[PDB]
Parts: C-alpha cells; sequence; structure tokens
C-alpha cells in the first residue's frame, strides 16, 4: 500500500556528504577503493578559504568530502561576503562533529522541484531547521532541516554539480569505475525507533514501505515512487549478543548514519575489482558466511541465477535475500573508518519490472535468520 | 668540521607519528602511494580503548598514523589503568593539534641509547618536557620533549616496534614496496631559524652541518655521525614572490614540521611506482622543471649518471644537484593533504663512500638558482 503522501515533490538521492578532518585523503582512499572518479573541486584553487570540498562520482553516485581550513583564512569575512561555495558549513559545526562521531555522514541531499518549499513545508510540519533556503548564483536552492543526530536532510533544487565548484582537470580525473551506479538507500540508527519515524515522517509525508529477533528492530520511510528510502534502526537491548545498533550508538556519540547502500549494474564485478584493492588502500569486507550458505542457496534462489552464478556468489561472499516481487544481492564491507560505526553496503536488485520499482527485494532482513542457520548447520 | 658535541648517544630516525581524525584513511591512502606495508597496530582490536594507531613500513621506514577514539569509551581509567599503548597520548592535545593545523607530524622519533638520561640531559639543557619517560613493560622507554610548535622530539630506547602493538596478520599485510628505504632528514619551519637553532642545538648538542635569494634561509642541525638530520626554516619577507614558509605558517596556523625526506635504493623505480597511482589515490608531484634543466644538466652532471640516465630523470622530473663529496637526486610531492603544508620529498644520494655518510650532496638548496635560470632560458 503506497498512500503517496509526500508533502512536496522529491526526485531522487542528490549527493551524500561526508564531514571529515582532511578531505583530502579521505577522498583518495574512497575513490580508489569504491572506483569512484573525482569529478569537481571547491578548495583554495578555486577561492574557497572556508572549506575543501572535492566530489567523486560513479554513475549517479555523488560523494562529497568536505573539511575546514584555518578559520584565520577567512576571519575578515561575513556571512554575506563568504566564499564558501557551501553556505551551510560552519567551522565550528564541523570541528565538533567530527571530533564528537569521527568520519562520517554529515548530509543525505535529495534533490527536490523547490527546495524553498520543502524547507517551508517541512519546518511547518515538525522539522528543525537547521539552514534557511539559499539561493546560489540565482541557479540552485540548498536548504537543511535536521534529520537524526547531527545528520541533516539537505534539498538541492535547480532552477534548470554546485555553483563555486570546478570540473577538475582530465588529468586529474582518472576514469575509474567498478560498476556502481546510484545510491539505493541511507539508514540510521537511533535509541528510539518510534520518536525517530514518527518526525520525519510527520515532515516529509513518507510512507512506511512494506516489509516480507537478532540485532534491532527497523522500519523503512520511502517517498511516494519509493526510490527515496530512509530506513532507521533501534537496537534490542537485554539479548545475549549485544547489538550492533547499541555499538553504533556507543562508539558514535549517539545516533547517526549507519550504512550508505550502493547499487551497482554489476555487483559481481564490483566486488572481484573492489576485493582486489582490500589489502592495498580499499575496503575490507565483512567475513563470508559458511558454504552451508551457499549450499542452501540453490534451494530458495535456484529458480533466478545459475548454479554457476551462485558459485561466484560463493567466492565473492556475497548473500542472496528474496521478497515477493523480486530478489536481493548484498554484501557488507567493514567500517569506512577507525570506529565501528558506518560502513557501506553494496546491492544489485533483480525482478519487479515495469524500469525497476523501488525496493525491489527487501533490504535483507531474512539474511539474519538465514545466516545463524547456516552458521549451525556448518558447525555440526 | 664536525664537533661531534651530542650530550647523549643517538643512534638513527626510529619512526614519524601523524596525528590525524581518522588513522584508517590515511594509512591506506599513503600505504598504496607510497609502497609501504601494514605491520603492526595498536586498536580496539588489540584492547587500546583510547587511539587508533597503525604502522606501516618500507625498509627501516615507520610511518604512524593515530587518532583518538570518544574520550566515552576510556572515561573510567586513570592514567595507571590507561589502556593507551602510547602514554604520552592526550585526547584533548590530538584533537587540539588536528584542528589547529590539519594533518601533520607530531613526533619525530629518534632512537637513543637510554631515553631517561635523553630526556633528563636535554631538559637540564634547556628542552621544555612534553611527556616524562616511562617505561613499556620493562622493555622500551618512551620520552617527549618540545621541539617547534606543536611538533615533539620523541627518544625511544630499547634495553634489547612497540609494547602492546599487533604484528598485523598477513592476509591483511600486502608486502608493497616502491623502494623507499629510510628516512634521510625531517625539517621544521618557524617564523625566527635564530632562537629555534639555539633551543635545539643547545638540548641536543646537534651540530651545525655544513652547506655548499629566494625562499627562505635554513640551517641544519645534525647528531655525531650526521645520521640524524633536523633542518630548519624561517621566511624571506619583503620579496616579490611570497615565502612558501610564510605561507606554510599561516596555513599550518604557526611553527610545524614542513617536509620529511625519504631515501629510496631506486629513486626512478619510486618515482615510477608513484607517479603511476598519482591519480588513482596516490600522491601527486610538484610540476616538472623545463626540458632546458635536463638540457643543463649535462653541463653539470653529466660524469654521474649517463645521457640515458638523465634522460630518465626528464621524465620522471626529477632534480639534481651535487656538493664537492656527492651527487643528490631530488623530487617534491603537492601537499599531503588539504592545507599547502607539510609534502614529503624522495632523495637517492651518490657518493661519499667508505657505508655512505650522511648528507652526501647536501640537500638541493642549489636546485633554487637552477630553477630559475632554467625557467628563464626556456621562456626567451
Ligand atoms: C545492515 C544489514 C542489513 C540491512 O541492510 C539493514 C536494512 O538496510 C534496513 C533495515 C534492516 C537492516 O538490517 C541486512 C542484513 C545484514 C546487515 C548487516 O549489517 N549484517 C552484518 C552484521 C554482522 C553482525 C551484525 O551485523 C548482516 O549480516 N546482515 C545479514
Ligand atoms: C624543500 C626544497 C628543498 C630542500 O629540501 C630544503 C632542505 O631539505 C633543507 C634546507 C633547504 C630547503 O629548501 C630544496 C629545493 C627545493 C625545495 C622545494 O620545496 N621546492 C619546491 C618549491 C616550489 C616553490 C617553492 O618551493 C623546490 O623547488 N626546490 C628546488
Ligand atoms: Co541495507
Ligand atoms: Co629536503
Amino acid at each position: 500500500k503506497n498512500p503517496k503522501s509526500d508533502k512536496f515533490k522529491v526526485k531522487r538521492f542528490h549527493h551524500i556528504e561526508f564531514w571529515c578532518g582532511d578531505a583530502t585523503n579521505v577522498a583518495r582512499r574512497f575513490s580508489w577503493g569504491l572506483g569512484m572518479r573525482f569529478s569537481a573541486k571547491s578548495d583554495l584553487s578555486t577561492g574557497n578559504m572556508v572549506h575543501a570540498s572535492y566530489l567523486l562520482t560513479s554513475g549517479d553516485l555523488r560523494f562529497l568530502f568536505t573539511a575546514p581550513y584555518s578559520p584565520s583564512l577567512s576571519a575578515g569575512e561575513i556571512k554575506p561576503t563568504t566564499t564558501a561555495s557551501i553556505p551551510s558549513f560552519d567551522h565550528g559545526s564541523c570541528r565538533s562533529f567530527f571530533s564528537s562521531h569521527g568520519l562520517g555522514v554529515r548530509a543525505v541531499a535529495i534533490e527536490v522541484e523547490d527546495a524553498e518549499s520543502a524547507f517551508s513545508i517541512s519546518v511547518a510540519n515538525g522539522a528543525i531547521p537547521s539552514s534557511p533556503p539559499i539561493v546560489l548564483n540565482e541557479a540552485v536552492t540548498i536548504a537543511e532541516v535536521k534529520l537524526y543526530g547531527d545528520v541533516v536532510l539537505r534539498y538541492v533544487s535547480y532552477k534548470a554539480f554546485l555553483p563555486g565548484f570546478e570540473r577538475v582537470e582530465d588529468a586529474s580525473s582518472f576514469p575509474l569505475d567498478y560498476g556502481i551506479r546510484r545510491l539505493d538507500h541511507a539508514v540510521g540508527n537511533v535509541p528510539e525507533l518510534g520518536p525517530a519515524l514518527t518526525y520525519v515522517a510527520g515532515f516529509t509525508g513518507f510512507h512506511q514501505f512494506a516489509e516480507f529477533e537478532s540485532g534491532l528492530n527497523s522500519a523503512v520511510l520511502a517517498s511516494n515512487d519509493e526510490m527515496v528510502l530512509l530506513p532507521i534502526n533501534e537496537p534490542v537491548h537485554g539479548t545475549k549478543r549485544k547489538s550492533q545498533i547499541q555499538t553504533y550508538l556507543e562508539h558514535n556519540e549517539g545516533a547517526g548514519l549507519q550504512h550508505l547502500a550502493l547499487m551497482s549494474e554489476d555487483i559481481f564485478r564490483t566486488l572481484r575489482e573492489m576485493r582486489k584493492r582490500s589489502s592495498i588502500g580499499g575496503f575490507d569486507f565483512m567475513p563470508s558466511p559458511p558454504p552451508t550458505y551457499y549450499q542452501n542457496l540453490k534451494k530458495r534462489v535456484g529458480d533466478v541465477l545459475s548454479d554457476d552464478q551462485i558459485k561466484e556468489c560463493e567466492e565473492l561472499g556475497i548473500l542472496v535475500d528474496r521478497d515477493d516481487q523480486g530478489t536481493l544481492l548484498q554484501i557488507f564491507t567493514k567500517p569506512l573508518g577507525d570506529r565501528p560505526t558506518i560502513f557501506i553496503e553494496i546491492i544489485q536488485r533483480v525482478g519487479c519490472m515495469m524500469y525497476q520499482s523501488g525496493g525491489c527485494g527487501g533490504f535483507g532482513k531474512g539474511n539474519f535468520s538465514e545466516l545463524f542457520i547456516s552458521i549451525e548447520e556448518y558447525e555440526k
């Protein structure tokens, strides 16, 4: 059931912005690790004395890495004379963010029809304003409201990347590509799911995306065409294995973004290319499941991909779940940084053709039960 | 003239420690970029709740990358119960360091016979104590005194990497190597060279290493066998091209480490391997000199390396200078991070054989005049 109750017109995910202490080093590690191209910059070379910002791109996926310069570089400026290309940026907010959380996502940015309307309707419906709408170079409008923890939902709208960014020179832009094409979903961990759901659903009009005892309870908010998907988790206390959600909240100093799920047009090529570079600057993957997993996946997805492909899934350590309209392939990286907080998910969806509809396959919650069962089978 | 006046027995450079906000991402960028192996760790996986520390190695070169966890992880601990493997570490000092300077070197660590004596004699001779000597696991003694800015000279001594670090598992350690073998010199920028020289020379007994109007004035302190080399720069104000030293001090918020010079056993292989990876996660190099440089280098170093090698120097953009005992090959990277502060120098020294004596060739100051002259020649 999709009551299509969006309070403003939303399009798709536009970019994800990381706040860090050195944008250069994070951007180059991510670029090599995920096979994303260096496509735009805003920094000293472009006259920005406030923040260094570098954009990586793969397909429609846009990763933005920003860090503050010394405030002394811009001490004579005021907000009307700023040289920041992103007007919401704040030295104190960014330093406080990185030192409280470590490396992580500051903004989940969705493109909308009208960022001023989106901000107005949002706050009129309970959103906590973060940065009021500002029109950049008569071309682009940008506005921010609080999402959870210190993460903001960022609205961007185009009358026709951002003003004041520069296209990178082709000799500095190497066309890496491991198959990743767009952001599928972005997931937050909070201490209490109920109030978090109520707040966000309340100011966007996003509806609960339907689904179908380890870790969490979760629920997925979705826009009208279910292309913008925002799952949210809370811990399940009092178990025997400590919830990784509660571990997240302890090491992250509170609520925040847990994982980004990136869609690949060919998860086999992606995971081969990423695994090649794991121990030479790229990303580590979570430990593979026992072969009993792949010894049971013929009995569940054997109509969807051949035994040659299921064997190919066994080498790369890929998980496979299934809804009632589609099948989901997925795997999880180790944490992107020092703390056991944010990680990335690689996914590919098969089914639900009309274009592919959003969320085809679900999000893999079944893989929890399948994993534990596959563990016990292997053990004995 | 070498009066060999060291006030305590010094051996060689032991490691360089970077303070950052995320150790993981800097370490992986440096590892791929410079061809250094991941060899030791101290972090949550090893029971350290205070700081994450990862060591990269290439030959005798040891790069340490450290960042703080949330203080909340270790709030119950006191200095006697600490789980930090490096006792000098301090959350507040490290956060304040990264937010004031951005990415940079916190410690230049030299190995000594007796770190307690080294610290005692040092402070008795004007050194500002930074961290008193502490004996780690009855095996290693560690002590710190201020060097310049927020950089400390770190003494380490072994009765027989550090206690509480772990050897990395071979499946996580990929044996990268681009030829780099040891740290040659570490260079500081200060606002006033005179007082800086007087202070450091005063508490170490290091002597002025002999040399032989753009940029700087500099002077090199050296230990008895001139293997530990600490050059220091100050700006030359009132020119026409702004001193890069003064630019350093403005963007770094004061004095600090300017460049690390890394010796390669084969600078041609090193620079080929590093240049291959420049735009896929590695390091950028400063713009090459005009071919007029290489058109004049036959007339100055033509007795040292063939015209085939001088042509090989032209492709890689390598500089060549010459003292009266040796010849120096060198090239400079772009800044390692967001700010125009720290950069790395790759060098190889030929001559002064007895083993090779320290500083063989000098440090390339002549390449300043040669560069400007080679510019003007090309232009007309
Ligand atoms: C993050 C995740 C997901 C979903 O993506 C996520 C949805 O997006 C949104 C709501 C549900 C929520 O779970 C699904 C399966 C997972 C994991 C996951 O992190 N791990 C690793 C792990 C090891 C020990 C503890 O967790 C897994 O094993 N499985 C199977
Ligand atoms: C750092 C450096 C050195 C020495 O290593 C250093 C010694 O270690 C210790 C004392 C002297 C001191 O200069 C030598 C030659 C250099 C550079 C250097 O940074 N650049 C780049 C640049 C472009 C514009 C402004 O600077 C150069 O061109 N040349 C030729
Ligand atoms: Co997911
Ligand atoms: Co040098």
